[PDB]
């Protein structure tokens, strides 16, 4: 073909019923995830080429950064609940990986405070059961799919993107190729 299994994607032997249509995993500790977000804008460019009626999910994972890694997963759960994903993603990445000013839950909180969420509102979410179940969701979805590495993208719980089978000589070309693959997998 031009899109073959084992090339731009791989297939799960143990497909995941009821999975989100497009499901993405990252970690704020993950260098490629940083590139994927800050330089490549993968999520955004996939969305631009996805069909109508297709929803896009992105989850954080625990297996990077020990205790801070879990904190970040709860914090991402907070971001999802309050709908402030686009206001914290960048400062969280840069806080962990660029400036190294995130060393504790309190430092994570500051990013939300500086990005305008209010202390009371943040602390309330942080402690809410809605956020507990969003943390559970994030962990379940990772658990369902063999996940030991990020960044990772899954389509309909059957297909996993394989970026190491695409050209990286040109960034833009890499992105459109990545995105077009998601489109194809989507229609599959």
């Amino acid at each position: 073909a031009q899109y073959e299994d084992g090339k731009q994607y791989t297939t799960l032997e143990k497909p995941v019923a009821g999975a989100p249509q497009v499901l993405e995993f990252f970690s704020f500790f993950c260098p490629h995830c940083y590139q994927f977000e800050e330089v490549l804008h993968i999520s955004d460019n996939v969305k631009k080429k996805l069909p109508e009626g297709v929803k896009m999910t992105k989850y954080h994972v625990n297996f990077m950064g020990g205790d801070l890694g879990k904190d970040l997963t709860q914090a991402w759960a907070v971001a999802m609940a309050l709908g402030v994903e686009d206001k914290v993603t960048v400062p969280l990445f840069e806080g962990v990986q660029k400036t190294q000013t995130i060393r504790s839950a309190s430092d994570i909180r500051d990013v939300f405070i500086n990005a305008g969420i209010k202390g009371e509102e943040y602390d309330a979410a942080w402690n809410s059961f809605v956020v507990k179940s969003l943390v559970a969701q994030q962990e379940k979805a990772a658990a369902d799919v063999q996940l030991r590495g990020v960044p990772a993208m899954f389509v309909n719980g059957k297909y996993q993107l394989n970026p190491q089978g695409m050209d990286t000589s040109n960034m833009d070309v890499f992105v459109q190729q990545y995105a077009d693959t998601v489109k194809y997998l989507s229609e599959k």
